């Protein structure tokens, strides 16, 4: 192998009409790249169990969570690209010192599947870049954007393999680290989902507290009413794990509203409007079941949301069966 | 770190009152490292998707499969331990070469989760070891001994990290893969499932073809009659990443008799009794639903079972749910 | 470790006063991540022995020379910045395609050490960059600048451990690969070279040919005529390692001419110029004898020329040598 | 690659005629692979530098020194193999504690070129081993045996890629370590250096103190008295490197009595008798000027002794100018 298309080159190349946007993936590669590496020995060093502390969303914070954040923030910060960042790990918004001061927003989230951890099942990180467009001091505020105005965004997941999916507005690209050579090489471009999949994928343990419109839904995916197959399920419990087997294989994901939830449980800045803006990419769709996801105007940093994403024709089928219940 | 405890170390000075079945075991983890660093660039290497061939169980191979069983195979007869091998890709019974031939015989699985290697879902190696106990030539019939008589069994699991669990008849051991060091490391020594766990795990999909016991125990997992929160549900479709976060996390995992297969579909050698017997190790159970898994006396080297498995008292009322329903 | 210093990240820090060059570099440190791989793993990869041909310096090639010369070749034209490349491994100088033209020449050695990669001795890849200054089309005579005109120059060692020297004019950086991170990270920052070492380098293999000068500052070395200790002699025979060597004990290396090679045996372009400039910015000394080897107007791409160079007062000593017998 | 020959299945394969030689050597292996991870990423992890203290033979001992050292002997106690170690970092000999006494003697050079470690040179570690076969309590003199009597002997070389130079009677096979699967693999079986070599190495800063026989052999090297071309001259400082090259490039290696080290510098123990027996079992000769390494009976652990070893020939030639001196 001596002509290998890394992730930066593949950027670069396509890019050609940006390098400031470049220089902040480097960034977080970088950081993906030393997660990925803490999470692979991450019983030898000592690093599983709790941290002693809960964030504002009430998650019972793990020892790579505090890890991964700091990771990701000191990377950011570096890059001289960044002027606000969001993160799930922080009470509020951290504002760029202004000496390292760029144009960029980032809310990310440092590790996603914390609950999984433990039993190795894969993990990720999942971020979403805006650009800063209002004139005045960098706040909170401009990073509740809409998804709609993402200029870039994607997730790694730390699995069998490392890999990264990303978006800069001209479809979904998958990229793996190769261990051998310490980067990102180029595996699938512009991939598509499948227009109807065969998979459904929820905690179906809050059954009891499902609105009428989701109880029915998954009815029609165990029970069809036309001799089809019913769908197989699928439920990893690590959203990125869950949402890239939708990208690939095709189907539904479901992490809806529910009485013990009443908004949603994903968080719509960090988890909900990246992989939105992945799956709208690659021709699926992501819905709160009212309104596509990149469509919410956020409120609030830590704000919730319902989310149900994937192959089109799957999503559309579940749309029908909220208008059909409201 | 100067006083590494390496599987082979831990082994050797527990194991003081045979050192021919630490041999066979010190193949097996070659093989195990070798696969692991295959899956782990898979996408580079270009290792996805057909093989071009079923075997004889059903299941469209992998090009990893057949990579992973080589492997083992060659690993597994050089180390002059062996006389007959069982594997999940091979039609018949390997009968090791006479100048090479040993005392036990190895049941595995190569790779499993294979429909999950795309997707980057954990996937996994399942191995169960038994000594020849027959006096005549080397058969398939020495492989057909009940899992009761299991020397030494357990499994690799290629995730977010590496890890193999191990059981030699003193209870499960949990070593991982130090990438700095190229070797197995123990971070867990005698683990215990919890006696009730809170997680129920199996292919919802197949609901419509449950049998009424099992219609009826999944109803009192997500609709309790006795005010308790409902378990949650997980299940990630790769039977070792589900059985090791049962394991951890505590729970049940089922993988019963439906009408689409009237025996069950998992493989009784080389996927049911190693992990019955690792379970079993933890103070957990391990049925068919009308005996445990490990006293099926197996007929055939490709035979399938019904396995529920996981934390005593889960398992226990699901085996009412059988009692209450024949 | 939540915060490291990266080659990427410390260039873009320091150079805070040109992004083109950076990303010269990091593809040229893609490059030199490759070949460091390649090299670790060479003989099971089965790739010593010869290639089967000869370069236009007298080079018995080697399966490495080829692999290393095609990743530096690849990398470096797909960054969009270079317009032409020396290698020692090209009869010619290489003009990048117009569509990928950009405005830096470099001149590289893409492995050096040939010699002793059979017996696992450091070794290593050299470049200089120059900004090409001439208005004319493209050719060989763009990388005819004297080394004094060099924008940044380094080296990579494959040694014990794999580290890069850079210098971009503001003295001398070493970077580590961190075999975590896949990445080059600082470890010291602007070295400078003892005004005087304790340690003499060269092939006293070729005693019977040298020149009276030589033979006289040597002598001076084992036979000190002032009751000091001789220096040591150590001698790698890989330019890279020995010139390294010097730069962080002191002393002093010469590769002189001799009758053998009349005009000295190393390549002005991809081998003295890159390590004049490197052992300078660390307030060292490098002489063909007669002039600094920067000051050298190269008048042909694969010219040879005397080197001398190290610790200054140790060189200036060497220098007195040639002045007294000329 | 589904059948690689690992250093323990090779030696389990021809052995086949001792386990618990094959134990010690699996010991001693890890330690080697650890040693290796450590000297890789050494400035990164901050291990350059002093550690505060001299040894008994007057060497300033570095931060490794003391890290390999522990290494070593925790991981050769472990195997429940020894019952004497002999080590250059420690004053007098280790007794293992009764509980995990062997039949096994160990002397070993926990880390050997210590000076080059700081530029990255070549550095290894070297060991011999011994049966124990005198009746009384484990002590000192047991470590004190010819290296005639050495059971297995070898060492790793940790430059360009890592390897192990082993033998156990039956000549020298050379293995490397594969980072892929985190093994020693065989890659060069039954070496046999060159009758006659063409490079020449020692320390010549000396030269002032060596006696007539060295002078005048080197004279011989660089002027020959018959048209030949001179010998090349290497020497890299880390005795592992030279001896190495030596092996595999033919040649001779000196480091001979001089005036400042009347007896030489080389510990007899735990460096040169390791490698005499290597280049004994590659048909070259490895003498202290008198009689060969292999036959001089140690009377204290620390001893040292004049070393001249290589291609047969060539020590041949030096023996001749040692009896045309006496
Ligand atoms: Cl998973
Ligand atoms: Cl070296
Ligand atoms: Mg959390
Ligand atoms: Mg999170
Ligand atoms: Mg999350
Ligand atoms: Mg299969
Ligand atoms: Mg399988
Ligand atoms: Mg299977
Ligand atoms: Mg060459
Ligand atoms: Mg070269
Ligand atoms: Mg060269
Ligand atoms: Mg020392
Ligand atoms: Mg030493
Ligand atoms: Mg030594």
């Amino acid at each position: 192998e001596t002509d290998m298309l890394t992730l930066t080159r593949y950027v670069m190349e396509k890019g050609r009409q940006t390098g400031e946007l470049t220089q902040l993936l480097n960034s977080m590669l970088t950081a993906i790249k030393a997660i990925s590496s803490a999470v692979r020995k991450a019983g030898l060093a000592h690093l599983y169990g709790i941290a002693g502390s809960v964030n504002v969303t009430g998650d019972e914070v793990k020892k790579l969570d505090v890890l991964s954040n700091s990771l990701v923030i000191n990377m950011l910060q570096s890059s001289y690209s960044t002027c606000v960042l969001v993160s799930e790990e922080n009470k509020d918004a951290i504002i760029t010192a202004k000496e390292k001061r760029g144009k960029y927003v980032v809310c990310f989230d440092p590790l996603d599947g914390s609950s999984n951890i433990d039993c190795l099942a894969s993990i990720g990180t999942i971020f979403a870049i805006y650009r800063k467009t209002s004139e005045d001091e960098p706040s909170e505020k401009d990073a509740l954007q809409c998804g709609r105005n993402i200029v870039a965004a994607g997730y790694a997941l730390y699995g069998s393999a490392t890999l990264v999916a990303l978006s800069t507005g001209q479809g979904v690209d998958l990229f793996m680290l190769d261990p051998a050579l310490g980067e990102f090489v180029l595996v699938e471009k512009d991939v598509k989902i499948k227009k109807k999949g065969k998979i459904y994928s929820l905690n179906e343990g809050y059954a009891k507290y499902f609105d009428a419109a989701t109880t029915e839904y998954v009815q029609k995916k165990k029970f069809p009413e036309d001799g089809s197959a019913p769908y197989g399920a699928r439920y990893v419990g690590s959203m990125v794990a869950d949402v890239h087997r939708t990208l690939v294989y095709g189907g539904i994901f479901l992490y809806p509203a529910n009485q013990k939830s009443p908004k949603g449980k994903l968080r719509l800045l960090y988890e909900c409007n990246p992989v939105a803006y992945i799956i709208e990419q690659a021709g699926g769709l992501a819905t709160t079941g009212t309104q596509p996801v990149l469509d919410v105007k956020p409120e609030a940093i830590h704000q919730r949301v319902p989310l149900i994403l994937g192959s089109p024709e799957d999503v559309q089928e579940y749309l029908t069966c909220v208008q059909k219940n409201q």
